[PDB]
């Protein structure tokens, strides 16, 4: 019965809302096919009253439907299927699935004049051609963002990248003129709490037909079998958190639809479509996006590792240049401090320090004091050959490696505090009408929430950045020992 406030919202059970969106009806069955619960609108949408204890009957739901249901009813492992069928006055999409051991049948009115197979195929071809045309991982995102809008007619579609700390950044955008831009918006990991994030990962597509909707409750609330709520995780019609709804209306959005990009076990980022009036996307089309989601995820994965590959390649090429120079010139300092192949170019940094013997070369600033303090901190830890941190002198980020012990051969890279890369301003943008929860649920409030998180922090060191440092360290050890 608990109200969901700003304090609660982190722990909101959004998977068991026990209600569904109004653009469809829902019937929940148990293993034997016996009805356990239904949305309060089954009668109003489909001509009949589903009742707990009942079993579904032909042409109160039609034949092919039970035909489908029986197949999944007798199959081990998460059944999933859909049928198209006429029930009374209308034809329906009857998407059905089984999660836990409860079976779900979802009913959407089908208004499309097209054959489903071809509608599905047509859109799949169109939206994944965008995945064959681009080598830049950012062109991919940018282009499919522009294309998703062309296909769906959404007012605004955005592509979100998720950082290491699960904070988000709007990296692409295609929007109708009128609308303010959110390009470069960065948002925290909290803007999408655990359960919501778990769900985007498990579900390629989420659709919100109308944010201003009144939910259609499924009765009864609790599954008699367990005396605990129905887990609508894989339910297409599952209802929305009032918090998110308030957020979206603060923005002035009325319909959403998001396509996930999952790589590893991580939500790599999603495409968020936003409409200013309510909007619906037919089932077969959503399936076009679902399959797309899986392929795009695959290509983004490769494109990203193709990116790291090239980073490693030019790094070694520079380690080669470095090895070449060092042996022939015989001062390392000159080699390391080289303007372009120098260490400052090896790994993205705002500065670097080279330190062998008693001599100190600070390149791109005065870093001698910091390096001294960092080194003192490592006093307590004589065995550390590598040190790094984004919390901390005057530079937040530090990556230090040791290549000579006795003569204190050290290398440092430094990073300043992370800064909002792109920022809007210039003319006060319009007044958002703000709900009861407060300004926290506006983009402006989200951004501020993000600042408070990152400030005091430099950008984390790449998986890649550390790998390079490690290779460099090996190089110099080799050199110093060798000659
Ligand atoms: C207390 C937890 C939450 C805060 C704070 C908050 O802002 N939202 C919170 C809970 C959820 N958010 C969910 C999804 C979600 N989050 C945002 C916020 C942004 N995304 C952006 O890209 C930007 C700016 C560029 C912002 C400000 C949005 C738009 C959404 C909608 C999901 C989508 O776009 O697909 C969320 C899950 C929602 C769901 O159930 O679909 C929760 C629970």
């Amino acid at each position: 019965i608990t109200p969901v406030t700003l304090a609660n919202c982190e722990d909101e059970p959004i998977h068991v809302p026990g209600a569904i969106q109004p653009h469809g009806a829902l019937v929940t069955l148990r293993a034997d096919g016996m009805v356990l619960a239904a949305s309060e609108n089954i009668q109003a949408l489909l001509g009949f009253v589903a009742s707990p204890g009942s079993y579904l009957t032909q042409e109160q739901v039609g034949p092919e439907v039970l035909r489908m249901l029986e197949e999944g009813l007798t199959g081990n492992g998460p059944w999933s299927n859909s049928v198209e069928t006429r029930i009374g006055e209308h034809l329906f999409d009857v998407i059905g699935h089984s999660y836990k051991e409860v079976f779900y049948l979802e009913f959407e009115i089908r208004t499309a004049d097209t054959l489903s197979i071809t509608s599905f195929t047509l859109n799949a071809q169109r939206i994944i051609a965008q995945v064959q045309l681009h080598n830049d991982t950012a062109s991919l995102l940018s282009n499919v963002t522009d294309e998703l809008r062309r296909m769906t007619g959404y007012d605004r579609v955005m592509a979100y990248r998720f950082r290491h700390d699960d904070s988000g950044e709007v990296v692409a955008e295609s929007r109708r003129e009128d609308l303010e831009s959110y390009l470069g918006q960065r948002y925290p990991a909290s803007d999408i709490p655990a359960q919501a994030r778990r769900l985007y990962i498990q579900n390629p597509i989420r659709l919100i037909a109308d944010v201003a909707y009144t939910p259609m409750r499924v009765f009864p609330a609790l599954n008699p079998e367990t005396n605990e709520s129905f887990d609508l995780s894989y339910s297409v019609l599952r209802s929305v958190s009032p918090i998110h709804c308030e957020y979206l209306t603060n923005m002035g959005v009325r319909a959403s639809m998001s396509i996930s990009i999952v790589v590893g076990g991580k939500l790599w980022g999603l495409f968020s479509c936003h409409h200013m009036s309510p909007k619906l996307i037919p089932y077969p089309v959503r399936m076009s996006f679902q399959i797309f989601s899986q392929v795009c995820s695959a290509i983004v994965e490769r494109l990203e590792q193709g990116r790291i590959a090239e980073l490693l390649r030019v790094s070694t090429e520079r380690r080669l240049a470095l090895a070449r120079r060092a042996r022939d010139a015989d001062d390392l300092f000159g080699a390391l401090a080289h303007p372009d192949d120098g260490i400052a170019a090896l790994i993205p940094c705002d500065g670097a320090l080279v330190m062998l013997g008693g001599r100190t070369l600070s390149i791109r600033g005065d870093f001698e004091r910091q390096a001294g303090n960092v080194l003192q901190r490592l006093q307590r830890d004589p065995e550390r050959d590598i040190y790094h941190t984004d919390n901390w002198g005057d530079c937040c980020g530090v990556l230090a490696i040791r290549f000579h012990r006795q003569e204190s051969g050290w290398i440092f890279w430094f990073r300043h505090e992370e800064v909002h890369r792109i920022r809007w301003g210039g003319k006060p943008e319009k007044l958002l009408t703000i709900g009861p929860s407060g300004p926290r649920l506006t983009p402006r409030g989200s951004f501020e929430a993000w600042e408070e998180v990152v400030r005091g922090h430099s950008t984390p060191w790449s998986e890649t950045d550390l790998a390079i440092a490690e290779k460099l360290r090996l190089d110099l050890m080799e050199l110093c020992l060798n000659h």
